[PDB]
């Protein structure tokens, strides 16, 4: 697929608002993900012992991971489709070391969209949401293809 520039502009415009508080957004998104799809929490050895959302909010480690995840995603979206290099190490670690199925990347894509929708309604109307969804579907499509070359496809 290929986004138009206009679509990239809608995606990077709301992203610039996310970047005003990267740790807060990273917490909100990971907690929305673990509440909605608790099985995903099992992939995190360091955190699968967290029992409630209060514990998750209080975890310093969880907040640090959130910033790591959002910072890598932001770097990929800022490429505007030219993200082959950025994707290579990401695909390798998520396919061989962590073993994250494509289905789980769809789940965090749903959590990202839910959080931007609640925190940025003015910059995340239907056209902006459609553009962010296209950008995350492109991201998932390119990572799924890399998973296949690497021998995981899952
Ligand atoms: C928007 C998509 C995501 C991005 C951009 C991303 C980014 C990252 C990055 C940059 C790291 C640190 C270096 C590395 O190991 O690659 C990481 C680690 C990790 N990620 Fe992902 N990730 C994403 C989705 C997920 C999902 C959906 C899961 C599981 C449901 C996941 C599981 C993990 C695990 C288990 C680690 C190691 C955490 C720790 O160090 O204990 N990631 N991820």
């Amino acid at each position: 697929m290929v986004l138009s520039e206009g679509e990239w502009q809608l995606v990077l415009h709301v992203w610039a608002k996310v970047e005003a508080d990267v740790a807060g957004h990273g917490q909100d998104i990971l907690i929305r993900l673990f509440k909605s799809h608790p099985e995903t929490l099992e992939k995190f050895d360091r955190f699968k012992h967290l029992k409630t959302e209060a514990e998750m909010k209080a975890s310093e480690d969880l907040k640090k991971l959130g910033v790591t995840v959002l910072t890598a995603l932001g770097a990929i979206l800022k490429k505007k489709g030219h993200h082959e290099a950025e994707l290579k190490p990401l695909a390798q670690s998520h396919a061989t070391k962590h073993k994250i199925p494509i289905k789980y990347l769809e789940f965090i894509s749903e959590a990202i969209i839910h959080v931007l929708h609640s925190r940025h309604p003015g910059n995340f109307g239907a056209d902006a949401q459609g553009a962010m969804n296209k950008a995350l579907e492109l991201f998932r499509k390119d990572i799924a293809a890399k998973y296949k070359e690497l021998g995981y496809q899952g």
